[PDB]
Parts: structure tokens; sequence; C-alpha cells
């Protein structure tokens, strides 16, 4: 089930406000303070807004690209002002300037669960359960209210907090000879994506290709992309390995990894999926995980 | 599908040729002339000093922050070594001055867009041994696994004065969107099969390729608006409506009675609208239209020559 529990709706609120204290966005209106990673394209900083005095996470993508296809983006980019769930990151505002795109964003103090891998090695089952519950909610709220969908569902876009809360973010959007098959991807995409995520946090290795039982031990007891992107469509997909999962989570990663996205599982065939119903069930210190692991408190 | 002393011995001798190049650098090349263009760069004929050998030059104008240069690059090197004779052969890359320079096999008979420019038509039986270069050429990429990053268009077959016919370089292009668009330092992706096998090219799509372009070289004409009863007479005895038309009204086909059953059937079974029906390496390797092509004794070489002016 998902509608705002008491607690969730009085820190949507909360935000609202805030955010409502904010108005229009400029390029002076900001210092820097740290970076707070990147990747391919933007880099993300840590900014405080001065006319507000708030702390942001700032996104500089940078464009330098036509007009046109530039006001189009940002134009479309503003609907993400009435993108308001617990299982997205806090949204502020989108503009341009200096050549750059910009996406000002709640700052989340825990980082991306890509980052929080790289400290953990492995994150375990019942947090993964709590993970996996998030994305799940914040897939059916873009998906069902706003018939938006993510496309670029990972670990780095799984973001956390100190308040053990995840939210997703970067949901931002006569000659030829092609194929009518290809002149004309779904959530049901999204899904294998989190699935894999799933796969890589549990084992804590990307899963592609799986690992022989030797490299297998050492954990339990060298290819180009072009290499990896065929692997993935001809080879079959990765699963947890067996015994030091639970089955019901085995399963759950399996439905969301059916090569064929037909016979693939949905968004309401999982938000029921046995382990999820358990994962719902309990009471997971995510926080406390998630401070020890990373040093905070 | 294996078998020539001849193949071998020159696919051995270009193995040969090539290492004789050493390290590439931008200093070594004399710019002999131009020779075509892509929506990827220019390229030209070039001299290469250190060797004497004549190769093409495929310059891309896209700067690569110094960082994950030297990554792209060998990416790029392990994806064009190739060895095959279906494949124009493959001396390296190397990027100076804001700049990818793949270095090639100089194919003296320039591609067939061009080739059908001198000949306004290309006659059945040449395009019965292009018909076969192409599903050999595509068959190695499969068992290669390369496929992705390969399109078929008349631009893409290039073709020699000794009568050989090969597909072409890669599309740089698709090799850096795919590199941005995943963790390229990480070598990790998240995307779904469905959307990796919709996004890139496939053997499927390929033979659609394939098939449109055999009936464009055939007529003479781009044909996806098709020639009405007016143009099928003269000839024998808007942007975005095209890719409308493509997938809406039904496929082109060859002119009735002009050429044969065998190829009349061949671009058919290349041009059905769904992929699956559509017909695969292994069906077309045994099509009446192939066999017949194959035993066929053409001569390719002398069309080729008096086609363009050569010698
Ligand atoms: N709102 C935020 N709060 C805190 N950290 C963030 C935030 N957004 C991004 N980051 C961090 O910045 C890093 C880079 O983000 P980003 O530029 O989106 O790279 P990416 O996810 O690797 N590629 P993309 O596919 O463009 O999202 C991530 O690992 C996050 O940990
Ligand atoms: N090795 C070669 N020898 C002679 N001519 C060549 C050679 N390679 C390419 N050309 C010519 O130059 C043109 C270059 O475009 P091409 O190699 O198709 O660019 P591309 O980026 O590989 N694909 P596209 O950009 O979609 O055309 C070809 O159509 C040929 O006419
Ligand atoms: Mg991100």
């Amino acid at each position: 089930e998902l509608e705002l529990d008491e607690q969730q709706r009085k820190r949507l609120e909360a935000f609202l406000t805030q955010k409502q204290k904010v108005g229009e966005l400029k390029d002076d209106d900001f210092e820097k303070i740290s970076e707070l990673g990147a990747g391919n394209g933007g880099v993300v900083f840590k900014v405080s807004h001065k006319p507000s005095g708030l702390v942001m996470a700032r996104k500089l993508i940078h464009l330098e690209i036509k007009p046109a296809i530039r006001n189009q983006i940002i134009r479309e980019l503003q609907v993400l002002h009435e993108c308001n769930s617990p299982y997205i990151v806090g949204f502020y505002g989108a503009f341009y300037s200096d050549g750059e795109i910009s996406i000002c964003m709640e700052h989340m103090d825990g980082g991306s669960l890509d980052q929080v891998l790289k400290k953990a090695g492995r994150i375990p089952e019942q947090i993964l359960g709590k993970v996996s519950i998030a994305v799940i909610k914040g897939l059916t709220y873009l998906r069902e209210k706003h018939k938006i969908m993510h496309r670029d569902v990972k670990p780095s876009n799984i973001l956390v907090n100190s308040r053990g809360e995840i939210k997703l973010c970067d949901f931002g959007v006569t000659r030829s000879y092609m194929s009518p098959e290809r002149l004309q991807y779904s959530v049901q995409s999204d899904i294998w994506s989190m699935g894999l995520s799933l796969v890589e946090m549990a084992v804590g290795r990307y899963p592609i290709p799986p690992p022989d039982a030797k490299e297998l031990e050492l954990m339990f007891g060298p290819m180009a992309i072009f290499e990896l992107l065929d692997y993935i469509v001809n080879e079959p997909p990765p699963k947890l390995p067996s015994g030091v999962f639970s089955l019901e989570f085995q399963d759950f990663v399996n439905k969301c990894l059916i090569k064929n996205p037909a016979e693939r599982a949905d968004l309401k065939q999982l938000m029921v999926h046995a382990f999820i119903k358990r994962s719902d069930a309990e009471e997971v210190d995510f926080a406390g995980w998630l401070c020890s692991t990373i040093g905070l408190n």
C-alpha cells in the first residue's frame, strides 16, 4: 500500500514552505561549499543560496548546444516542481546561465548508494529491502501520477540521508535507412535497472559478467563498454548467489531481471511480492546502519 | 564462408604491412586528396612517410577531456581491429590536436553511393556480389559481437579495383554516445536488454538496410517515397513524412519484369516489416538469389573501373 504516512506529509509540507521561501534562482545567489561528486556530464556541488540561507545540491550540466533544444529542456524541466513525493529528491528549480544548465535540489547528507557501497563492501539484505520499496514507490509515483519514467535508475541515482530517507534523483530529461522496428524501453526497463542495482549492492560487485566460484569465495566463503553492452543483450541475466540470501529476495531480483520485458515483473506485481511484504513489515534502523557505514553521529 | 588460400594470404599480407607503420603520429601523414564525407568526419587519402603506405584517414573532430582519452582510444582500437576480408583493414587510431584519426586501407573504388552516381543504376549481377559480401560481412560481426555499432547503407560499402567489396569503419559517434550514457570508467551499464537492443544496430535491422540499399542502387533512386507508374516507365521501358511513410504505408519492392524473380524475392525477404519474420543471414546465405550470385562469374573490377574511370 502507498499513501502519505502522517510523519511523511509533515516533511513534504516542511519542504514546500522552505521552497516557497526561495522563488527565483540565478548564478550570483549561490556560493559553492564542497564537491559532492561527479559523473559523465554535470559535476555536483554542495552550495548555499544566500537569499534563503538554505543548503542545496547543484548539478551543473554542460550544454553549449542549440538554443531551441535548450529552452525546450528548461521548459519541460519545470514540471518537476509538481513532482513531490517522499521517494523523489526535493526539487527547487532549474535554470540556464553561463552556457550550463543547472539543477538545484535538496542536498542529501548520505550521498548516493554508489558511494555508500564503496564504504560498506556489501549492503545487507534488510537494508536493500528498504531500498527496493523506496524506488518501487518512486517509480509508481512518477508513473501513475506524472506518466514520467526515470530512464536512469542505478546506484548513483539512489540518494540517502541521515533521516533514513531514500530518494530518487536524475529524473531529468530524404535519406534514412533505419528499420521501421527501430524508427518507433518502459517502466519495465527501469525495473531491470533496479534488479541489477540490487544485485550489485548485494554482492558488492557489478554482476556482469558473473564470477566463477573462484572469485566468489573471496566474497562469501577486463572488457570494453561495447563487449559489455553486447553481453547484456545476448547472455543470460545475473542472479544473487544462493545460500547467502533469502529465497524471497533471490526470487524478487529474478522477476526484475527476466531478459524478456514482456514476461518480466511489473511495479504492481512487485509491490506485493513476498520479499516486499516482509520488507515493509520489518523495522530496520536504516539511519543507524547508514551513519555508521559512512561516519556521521 | 571460411576457405580461400588467397583470402588468407591477402589478410596475412595486410597484417604484415600493418605493423610497419609502427606508431602513428600527425606529422607522419601527407594529405594527398579528399575521398568523401559522412555524419562522422571527413576522409582524406594520405601518404604515410615512415612506410610509404597510402591510407584513408578519417578525422573525427570531437574534443575529449585528456583524462578519459587513452581509455576511449583503446576501446576504439579493440573495436576496430577486425580481421575479415569483408571489413576494410584497420591500421590504427590516435588523437592529435582535438581530433581522433582512424587510419584505414584505401579502397580505390570509393563507396557505393559514389559508384551509384557514376553508374545511374547498378546491374543485378553486380548487386548479387555486393549482396554476398555484405551478408558475409555482417555474419563475421555477429560472430564477434561488434554488430551493434554497424549500420548498412550505400555510403558504408566500399569497393576496389581488385574486385573486393567491404563494409567500412565504425561510426565512432555511437561508441562515444555509449561511453557517456553509461559508467565509462567502471565499465558498468544499467540499461535493459530491450533498451540496448533497440537503440543500437542489429543484424535484423541491418538486413532491412541492405534490402533498402539494394532497391536504391537497382532503380537509381532512394525508393521510400515509391516511384509511381510515370517514373517506372521513364527509367526502363518532406523530412518527417519519410519516417512516417516508412512505418505506415507498405515496403518498397523492385519493379517487375526488369529484375529476376530470385532478386525480387530476396529484397522482399529483407524488407518485411516484422524483424522476426524478415530473414536472417542463415536463410539469406542459402536463398536462390545468393546461390545464383555465388555461382556466376562476374567481372566486377572491370565494371567498376569502367564505371568510375581507373587506369
Ligand atoms: N542532491 C544530491 N545530494 C547529495 N549528493 C548528490 C546529489 N546529487 C548528486 N549527488 C552526488 O553526486 C554524484 C554525481 O551525480 P551525477 O552527476 O548525477 O552522476 P551520475 O549519477 O554518476 N550520472 P547521471 O547518469 O548523470 O546521474 C552522485 O554520486 C551523488 O552521490
Ligand atoms: N577506406 C576508405 N577508402 C576510400 N574511401 C573511403 C574510405 N572510408 C570512407 N571513405 C569515403 O568517405 C565517406 C566517409 O563516411 P563513412 O566512413 O561512412 O563515415 P562514418 O562516420 O563511418 N559513417 P556515416 O558518417 O554515417 O557516413 C564514405 O562514404 C566513402 O565515400
Ligand atoms: Mg546522478
